[PDB]
């Protein structure tokens, strides 16, 4: 749908079978999700972000369903505090910025 | 308009007499930008993000054109990586996100 930024514009979503909230964020590139359960492989790698670097898990073509839409793609896991759906997933759900 | 994220959602601000570029940034409650030329008074600040927390200076109503749509609101500034234009002026210059 349409969604205002009055509030933080959190979705819920389903990933690796559980259920979380994430927060739709325009100003990343990627999607970082805090620690979980996660299945398979996945290599290391290494963040920027305001405040300075996190390490993260790099899974690649990763089912999530956000908000009702479905998307695959790359999801890093680690010590974010805040789960992130990042442009590579925004992308796939056809979500635009309008002003 | 309307902007796709296929890209870093980037804009023009103008800020304090100057020429910037800024990330429309649905993530972020706060507006920050890099250290800059900011007139007048300003309380001190902590703000947190991935990797930890910056200190920054808190200028309150301060004019900031973006895009071409004027707001007066908060701005803070600091040793961010990245300028960052965040929920409270996103709310203000009518910016939604639609998928
Ligand atoms: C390669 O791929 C990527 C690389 C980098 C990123 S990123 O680091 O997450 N990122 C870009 C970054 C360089 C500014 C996206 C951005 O949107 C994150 C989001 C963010 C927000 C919070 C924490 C980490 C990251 N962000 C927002 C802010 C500004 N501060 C707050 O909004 C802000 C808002 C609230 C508070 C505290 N308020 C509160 O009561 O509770 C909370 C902690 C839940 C916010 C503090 C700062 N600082 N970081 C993403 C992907």
């Amino acid at each position: 749908p349409q969604i205002t930024l009055w509030k933080r514009p959190l979705v819920t979503i389903k990933i690796g079978g559980q259920l979380k909230e994430a927060l739709l964020d325009t100003g990343a590139d990627d999607t970082v999700l805090e620690e979980m359960s996660l299945p398979g492989r996945w290599k290391p790698k290494m963040i920027g972000g305001i405040g300075g670097f996190i390490k993260v898990r790099q899974y690649d073509q990763i089912l999530i369903e956000i908000c009702g839409h479905k998307a695959i793609g790359t999801v890093l896991v680690g010590p974010t505090p805040v789960n992130i759906i990042g442009r590579n997933l925004l992308t796939q759900i056809g979500c635009t910025l309008n002003f």
